[PDB]
């Protein structure tokens, strides 16, 4: 029963992002699922030393855009 | 030092799901960030259920087609 958000927003109850298909211009963009990431939503590949540190095998979601 | 994945894909050394944006069917799409759903990567709502036995305030990630 531990915590996994450690640091964002604290005082929101709960930290939910939207993102608008429309707005991504990037053919590959990964998003955190870890809560450490330094450009949270933004995954920045902290979920690596995290891993290493617990033994956990988190990573992040990846939104694939074709080009048109 | 403690765990964030407790029970999904433990003999993948790094669970990354991708997503094609073109093939989303729903207008509004939630996508897990709590490692508890059962229907991962998909958010189910499990969210709720961690936050109040945990205290935490973890919520999914929306993907929302144009209006
Ligand atoms: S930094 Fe969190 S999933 Fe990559
Ligand atoms: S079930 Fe995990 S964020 Fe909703």
């Amino acid at each position: 029963d531990s915590l996994i958000n450690l640091k964002i927003q604290k005082e929101n109850p709960k930290v939910v992002n939207e993102i608008n298909i429309e707005d991504l211009s990037l053919t590959k963009a990964a998003y955190c699922r870890c809560w450490r990431s330094k450009t949270f939503p933004a995954c920045d590949g902290s979920h690596n030393k995290h891993n290493e540190l617990t033994g956990d095998n988190v990573g992040p979601l990846i939104l694939k855009k074709k080009e048109v």
